[PDB]
């Protein structure tokens, strides 16, 4: 195998370019990357997609993961911080590991892409 | 009639993380007391006589994304309300967004009947 | 009567003084009055009491209006803005208005002090 | 037996107003989620077997003003657990509240024992 940079996409152009919304604004720095999540999401099934670049069977640099709802919208972000110094494997894992945890927390449930498993009350209706 | 909203706008069913009302005259209204630092946008549907609000059907209170976070609307049941109702719902809905650092503007409409 | 400064006190030394808290600090400026409340405070009976300077028998400078709750602790204040212009009366009739609101936001019931009046589900117990 | 807090403290009632739970193991982490931009202080009582917390009773996280925002405890019908579902508590309320914002520290005893 090449062990050289190699480009990996669970989105097109369209997804990772998207502009997106946070009802509920939150987030979180780890290392060079940041965490973007919308708090007022509950209780959904959300899918974790990412672009990024392997070496050999792992990822080296992420470019975004986004996670969706099942009707196709976006929620949360992790991307790296421009002014900063390109993040690490570490970095990673500690961002998927908190933007899981704060969705979690409001009872959504999980799943990752294939790319990355390899690679890588609350609320009342009005009335 | 003046209608800022659409048929899917008025009727679609929204939630609050925070549920918070008042009621004034026969107009009830509903915040999220969650939502903080958003431009929240005024949008209502609501009868004109000759050249004033007459009888509000709902006002809801949209975030740039389209999302609901508010809404001023006659209790269902005991929905008789005067246009001084309105003004007043208005002044309150107001102000419990603005306490949460929101910022609010009034549709065209709004400015002008109200 | 005299139409000079007479100064009015709802508030001891030690109240008006008090350093206090906000559990979920909130904030609102109008004219050159700051006006702060604890989002948290619910479902109490809140007394409004004042020490200010009148001209005849009404308000002209407010020093503070602090908000209690039955068991003397403060969740609310009106001050002036110290880098701004004394304060109008519409800003003081302003402050209390929106201090008033907030506070019912959340059904409080609030009662001013004589010298005030004369002169001027939503929580879950864990398990 | 390690005790951060008085009798007073782990036995107040407390209350959240958007209310949020996780369990691991035998433990019950609750947190509000309304509270923001905090200082929190993370205290516990908890027993020690030699050098290490053993079984943990309560930790809960308080503002400066001493106002309780969170709770790791044992489910009280089922409070079997163990020190690993301690230390997994602690960081799921550590990234809750952090989340949010907040700043935690912890009592020189949690920093010590776990």
């Amino acid at each position: 195998s090449s062990p050289a940079p190699r480009y990996i996409t669970d989105m097109s152009i369209e997804e990772i370019s998207r502009e997106w919304y946070m009802l509920m604004p939150r987030q979180k720095i780890t290392g060079g990357l940041m965490v973007k999540m919308d708090q007022a999401i509950m209780d959904k099934r959300i899918t974790l997609k990412a672009n990024f670049s392997v070496l050999f069977d792992q990822l080296e640099t992420l470019v975004s993961l986004r996670a969706f709802t099942d009707d196709g919208a976006i929620v949360a972000e992790i991307s790296p911080i421009p002014s900063m110094p390109g993040h690490s494997t570490e970095d990673v894992k500690n961002a998927i590991g908190i933007l899981i945890g704060g969705l979690e927390w409001n009872d959504n449930s999980i799943r990752a892409s294939e790319n990355i498993q390899r690679f890588a009350q609350k609320r009342y209706m009005a009335r």
